[PDB]
């Protein structure tokens, strides 16, 4: 009677930790959710291999409204697992399921994994130097979401490097590339005009960590904008001010211009 | 000819994904540091065991000063593994060493495992409102360091949550528990005046993320400060004001009282 939150990790079904791995093998039954991230680098079959046994896909409707008629039953009587891409909790809305699980009566444990928040790393931009985080997310209809720009400034204005995660409408398998955040911000900055995202703005993209090849690039929005960056999952970042280690990186191992190296102090 | 920057994980030999343990399996050298931290779920002894590899371990000055004399020289005609607690190139200094590979003609490759960064997510506390992050380090002799203080100065007056590394002197093998840190944090508070941390500040320990069984606790320091919150490592954090969401995660999986689903948020 326990219910598994089990992270699969970045990119490939080989991305799970082998705790992760060796609990799901005795799990009873298995769900999992791949509509909060997207693993490029595997399938659903391979997956299955791997654990051992068949894994129930849900839907976001299926967890958001019946999480707790779905697959905590069956924590009662059983040992279940529940997977996810990434860590299971990290831009997620699952913590909460949690709480449901408590209420049902079933114990629940955390089994952590890859995630795209410490890959950032990869970047040669210091971790502890990144501020808030924000969603870039597609306009709908006449609703334009515009909060992430705020968050870039913020973080500007202290000095520190915003994360941005991008949008993803899974069940239309649109993933949102780092070329469409950056056609949505220069527009954004159209509007507002704070001078916060301009084609002259330095910015960094990550496109499918947990790869052996991930594309690593840094440079000015102009120059990037219309670069290809291979196929998503990306992510983009607007870096604050940086250290002189961190421009010698972006030089060095993503390509940006060498006129970067200096550093305005 | 190829180097692998391979992350071990959390806690324990199994927090390593499947990818790295295959990887380091294949690997002709191997290599380790726990200078950056230690894994207190496991020894040294269990993490060869299961790679089934002699691990050579590496001081501070074995990789900050000889990487080039030590490492690369073998990843030059070999496989070569350099592995680490939490997921690669997290640590500050670690990035750079990928341009020292670049410079030696070696390739280098990262291999993901979960961190403390993402981690975190277990507290309940949404990912994307942890502001800078910073370490509070004790002080020694005349030197009495603060920045930490500011650091959640900054976050909390932004709505932002706080990261807290607690120091460590892994190779002494001595850690610094949340309970100190929340001491520490009062003396400065005692000092600077700022109103940032007193005994009515509510915190979050986290402690031995990665193991099946963390200890999770929020509170007001003036409840938790002597509490025990088993053994280390323990991070802390300081959460700025909270979406009830987070809040009622926290009192029904981190014990914290009630009061803070009407003070905290
Ligand atoms: N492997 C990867 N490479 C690049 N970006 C990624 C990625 N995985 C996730 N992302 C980013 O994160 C977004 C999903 S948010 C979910 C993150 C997941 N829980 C984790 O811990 O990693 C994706 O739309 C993309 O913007
Ligand atoms: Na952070």
């Amino acid at each position: 009677m326990v219910l598994y939150f089990i992270g699969l990790g970045l990119y490939d079904e080989r991305d799970i930790t082998v705790k992760g791995l060796e609990i799901a093998k005795k799990c009873d039954y298995v769900f999992a959710e791949f509509y909060t991230s997207l693993m490029a680098g595997t399938t659903l079959g391979r997956i299955q291999k791997l654990i051992g046994k068949e894994i129930r896909v849900l839907s976001r409707e299926d967890v958001e409204l019946n999480f707790e008629n779905i697959v905590l039953p069956l924590a009662k009587e059983n040992d279940v697992a529940f997977l996810t891409p990434g860590d299971p909790l990290v831009a997620t809305t699952h913590a909460e399921l949690r709480i449901r699980a408590k209420r049902a009566g079933v114990e629940s444990y955390v089994i952590h994994a890859p995630s795209i928040y410490s890959a950032v790393g990869i970047t040669g931009l210091h971790i502890y130097k990144f501020g808030k985080s924000a969603t870039v997310a597609y306009p709908e209809g006449n609703w334009f979401p515009t909060s992430y720009y705020d968050v870039i400034k913020e973080n500007a204005e202290r000095g520190l490097h915003t994360l941005l995660f991008l949008d993803i409408k899974a069940e239309k398998r649109m993933y949102m590339t780092a070329n469409e955040a950056m056609e949505l911000l220069l527009k954004v900055e159209d509007m507002k005009k704070g001078g916060v995202f301009t084609d002259d703005t330095l910015v960094v993209v990550l496109a499918r960590a947990g790869s052996l090849n991930p594309t690593i690039r840094a440079g000015y929005v102009k120059d990037l904008i219309r670069e290809d960056f291979g196929d998503p999952p990306h992510i983009l970042i607007v870096p604050g001010k940086l250290h002189i280690v961190e421009a010698e990186y972006l030089v060095e191992i993503a390509g940006a211009p060498r006129e970067i190296l200096r550093v305005n102090v």
